[PDB]
């Protein structure tokens, strides 16, 4: 069970070569899952069933939709959510997240003769307008666009691409508000379609009025995180941060890494940052396609030692848009994205738009269950315990000797009373094999928790009761519960206890070997 | 250049950390390139073209076809090849392979149509026949099967899987030659497809009579290598051994694992084969997809262990048989299956009948590259040498001294004198950063050289000199003219040299570190 | 403490940062043996011995009587509580038989005890088992204890005396006696210690005289027994039924003295409680060029199973006619801390040398410096990856608190225990900081020196009702301890090591604080 056999090994290599498909792994799955809603998953009655196929976030595109729109959708995922409220036991919270549109370039709206595609072929020419009369007209011989500066920014010689790196433009001929290209490499083309300019400096601002309209809606809604769109440095993270202001300061900011710029400056943004996204769509077009695994792993290493979340983002099974089961290639990749050590795998067309979204959030379930089967976690926390800085904080010090307790003890859970959420998170740095069952009275850090690693948030409605000693104790036995419905363990299990020696964020210094009764 | 600085550091995740997509890699690629042959790549114009993006070995895919077609194939490779045989210095040697059709079960034709379709519906019924008289009056209410006893080895209950796992039926009523069944999951049916039924004790052979004839047909059109279908054991391995016989015993037998058996009795089946290909398609219908990443790195692992060729072959490019560009997924699963250890990497589909052959080749050519460059080499070599175990044979520790050499002076090339082609081997198990030149005057085992890792096979055409001692010298002169022309060192960079004390195979003993001149 | 030196990937470069200018801890971990006897039985000086370091104190059974080691205890335990009077500066002081065994040795030369006589190389020599002859030796003559030693040994055998100084070969076999030419010789004096490797003695493991001493033992309430010549796990078996019920906490220290004890160490570990790696003996029984390879051994794999290891015998020799030892003995002590021995050992430097004190000093000295130059990181690595995954609370809790006390940097350990246990299971995973072992058992914080690293500590206090405040009253003891000792100041932090409730085995509850 869950490769035992496979984690005792002396060498990568013997570990790799004890790897076995007939040990089945436990039944936590701790990598979170992030689901974009859509067309295929905005019904309350098909939300209700991605979260028991295991949604843990609602990412919502604000590149697309009215502020009407995205109000309806987080109000369906609400009532689904609190659809399961009644058992406390086996109600899942269910995190909201806000993407930002960012400075994004997309073409406009082609004739609508016939079939609303238009063939673009090798070696013939396209000419771009910004002129608003062909917003709405675009064809193979005129294509308009959103950026207003793209004539001052672009070169004769210089790349375009059209739609998620597919169409290729050079451009021959730099006008005033016009440009003639030749199509490299063609297909056919949509409407409001997504453009990219590699290699240009282009002079849209991270977060422009409309972002900071959707932020401010963000805040209004009561989201509980934020994808910031196309952040090239820290100055970016400081705008989005100020935007959200005091009222939004308990809105976690995740930013997207799309761009080179982004990639070169990325220590500057992570320290600013409360977590990261790699975000391959973009990415893979800005920067060579090539080159993308390297800036994902160095990007999940580098979150893992700092231990802010990060998340593998887009295109992880996208054969499953049109078809009930994915790739070779998109399997291998999910895998791989927990094995690199994502704290969440994401979804975006596979649930938005597909024909498929139920079977792909249980794709990624599955296999991310396996991948951390697979992990070499003596190898792995004695890393991180060896480059984790000595200090004197107790919670710090009490969240590794719980992780190093569980794995010695071979725990069935972690549980931890949590208010913020930080003590969790701490546990959740050093990548504990057992799972950490967060019991908190705070709704928001309940939501907040499936951003980490192994966190399996419980939110305790109970009243607090009795005096704190009970309160603890009742918190404890709530968790108890919970792991024993969800099958984590069994009465005679052994399981590590953290809690504090006071009510408060910032108190816990407390761990407790404990059997479930 | 080639994350010098990522290979560096002392744990792992700094070496994740510690990577760089502005660091570009070594103009040498070491992971060898398989493409499937078909009607997109079937021209000698093409193949000329994809020899040139960088294909190594040519697959033919004996599932489909008669032997006067992969007669005219191999014709064509070999023309394409040896246009470029005037120049011997740039002339790369491009090896012919031979998959088996193997235990396959495909259906009959839907209406006398070799590509008609018909629509299959979730909840629909549908009637499995075995009665001669559907074998080409397929619908969306009857189908036929090549496989006599499937009756006999399907429960009700039972799941079967049509093209590629796409399609899923449920066996309701068992009959005498037929089936009922529920369309589970539809989609459109074509013509001649495969069929997968996990988890049923399938009883037709692993060599049919139409294997053996193609396999003589094989060794008369002396091809290099045989990947054979669904070895579910060393037996199997021993049938093909002998089919082959002494006429095609230099002939490699690469066991391809499509199936649950194949994997539980890996390790009987790779000590029998002479390399192995993990064969993702079917097993990962064979199996849950979930688990095909752990039988994966398994197999890799063990295999270089082993010392022996290992091959990722399926739907790592898929999206490229109808767009340029791969998907994010996709990217991942090159550069991770190079990480893996695999010495080659195949493509079926998007070289045999997609629409871009050449730019699905050049985009595994550049990933693995980058990938390559990723490699954390102290690790794996450091390893690979704990692991090795002590023995008295002369060329083992001497090709295990020369990796070390070369690491130690950093050098641009393991230059290695090989008849047999077994001496660079040696070289190439113990994974150098250097590429390995391998002289021989052999063609077969320069054509053979293709399935390790960092091997360049080089073919001397030069007669040989009397003087065994200037014959060396020659060879060595010419290798060394190769590495200049090619890119992989400048005059004055440092080498290392691998010959023997005499001529014939298996008196390998004598290292030189020399300057180029 | 050479915080630089434990921080690098290899042990060649840990090596290489060694710095003489990086000062230790003044905590000092292994812990120190010292035999006693004329130089050291006065109270007087058993007290300086105590403020020097000494922890435990072995009586040699094979020499002295009843009256004498009773007079011995009755002194050590009177200078020891000469330190009761504070309990916040009272170090508990461990009592330790060492057993006679199944030794042989000479007669008396002349009517005079303490005389001596020359032996030259290729003289002949006689043995005789007459006990005619047993106050009468010579150069000529020389008598013995062992009365089948013509049974078991052959012509062409060697025979060795007073510390395998004196060597004779076998030339005649015979009845009741035998001749033997003097190999290599040196002046014979009286009662000196024979050893005959490769020849099977019959003695056994328990004499009549051992089962007396270990009855005494039992009686005079001793903390632990080193039980000489263990060949066999039978042997460490006869010594617990002699002890019996009355002296079952009484830990079973066996002696590796011999080959065939070696040969069947893990039988004899498992059954003992601890292990002492006994030179003396052992390096006359075995080629003394293989003692290193048997001392490194047997710590090793004591510190594998959890049990307590000693070095001991000549770890200063020179000390006994000099105040400063030599450059190989210092060298010594040094590696067998590093070794990784729970306690070291001196005899004749303490028992009737003319530097007792300056010897337990040196000890203390070294051992400090050779605490501070261990890879701390590669140890604890690698006794976790050793260590058996269980369900055991104690046992997870131990391995947590540790891995907790490097996280932060803890000034110590604070550990309370009944029976020694909980304290011993943190001790195995050998953390930095000190172990301050709470008990209210003084025979618990007695046997806790056996130990690495735990500094047992004695609560006079009565038991508060309150089981809580009663916990709290114990910790806040050993917070003041800490504080007197140095071990640690106000506002540090502390890793902390409690039950859920009264009695052993309910250990489970770790807490991280600070230092009031
Ligand atoms: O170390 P031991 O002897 O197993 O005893 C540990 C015991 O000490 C305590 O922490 C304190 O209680 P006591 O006063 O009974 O020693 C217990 O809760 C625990 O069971
Ligand atoms: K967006
Ligand atoms: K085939
Ligand atoms: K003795
Ligand atoms: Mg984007
Ligand atoms: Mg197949
Ligand atoms: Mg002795």
């Amino acid at each position: 069970t869950q490769q035992l056999h496979a984690a005792m090994a002396d060498t990568f290599l013997e570990h790799m070569c004890r790897l076995d498909i007939d040990s089945p792994p436990i039944t936590a799955r701790n990598t979170g899952i992030i689901c974009t809603i859509g067309p295929a998953s905005r019904s309350v009655e098909t939300l209700k069933e991605m979260i028991k196929s295991g949604m843990n976030v609602a990412r919502l595109n604000f590149s697309h939709g009215t502020h009407e729109y995205h109000a309806e959708t987080i109000k369906n995922v609400r009532t689904a959510t609190e659809s399961f409220a009644s058992d406390p036991i086996l109600y899942r919270p269910v995190a909201v997240a806000l993407d930002t549109k960012g400075p994004e370039i997309r073409t406009g709206l082609i004739k609508g003769s016939g079939t609303a595609e238009v063939e673009l072929k090798k070696g013939a020419t396209l000419k771009i307008t910004l002129d608003n009369a062909y917003m709405e007209k675009c064809d193979e011989n005129i294509l308009w666009l959103d950026y207003k500066n793209i004539c001052k920014v672009v070169e004769v010689g210089s790349k375009i691409y059209v739609d998620d790196g597919l169409i290729s433009l050079q451009v021959k001929q730099k006008g005033a508000d016009f440009l003639v290209t030749e199509v490299e490499n063609g297909g056919s083309l949509g409407s409001k379609k997504g453009v990219n300019l590699p290699g240009a400096a282009v002079d849209l601002p991270a977060v422009s009025e409309k972002d900071i309209q959707d932020l401010k809606f963000g805040v209004e809604q009561d989201v509980d995180m934020v994808f910031a769109s196309f952040i090239r440095k820290a100055s970016d993270v400081h705008e989005v941060r100020k935007v959200l202001g005091e009222k939004g300061k308990n809105i976690k900011i995740i930013s997207k890494i799309e761009n080179h710029e982004g990639v070169r400056r990325f220590d500057e943004i992570l320290e600013a940052s409360d977590g990261i996204m790699v975000a391959r769509g973009d990415l893979g077009i800005e920067i060579p396609a090539e080159k993308v695994f390297l800036a994902q792993k160095m990007m999940i290493g580098r979150c893992n030692r700092a231990g802010k979340p990060v998340i593998c983002a887009t295109q992880m099974l996208e054969s499953m848009i049109k078809k009930p089961r994915p790739t070779r290639a998109e399997g291998s990749d999910v895998a791989n994205a927990v094995l690199d050590g994502a704290d969440c795998i994401m979804l975006s067309g596979e649930t938005a738009k597909g024909d498929y979204p139920l079977e792909a959030v249980r794709m990624q379930h599955l296999i991310a269950r396996e991948a951390e089967a697979a992990i070499y976690h003596l190898q792995l926390f004695e890393e991180l315990r060896r480059l984790a800085p000595i200090t004197s904080d107790p919670t710090e010090a009490t969240a590794v000797g719980a992780v190093e307790a569980s794995f010695k003890c071979a725990s069935g859970a972690i549980i931890v009373l949590t208010k913020s959420g930080r003590s969790a998170h701490q546990v959740a740095r050093y990548r504990p094999r057992a799972p950490i069952i967060a019991v908190t009275r705070n709704p928001q850090t309940a939501r907040q928790a499936h951003l980490y690693r192994g966190i399996f948030p419980v939110l305790c409605k109970d009243p607090v009761q009795e005096a704190w000693a009970e309160d603890v104790d009742l918190r404890v036995n709530f968790a108890m519960n919970v792991g024993k419905a969800r099958g984590f363990f069994k009465k005679g299990d052994v399981v590590i206890v953290l809690t504090g020696w006071r009510p408060g964020s910032g108190f816990t210094n407390t761990m407790r070997v404990v059997p479930v009764p």
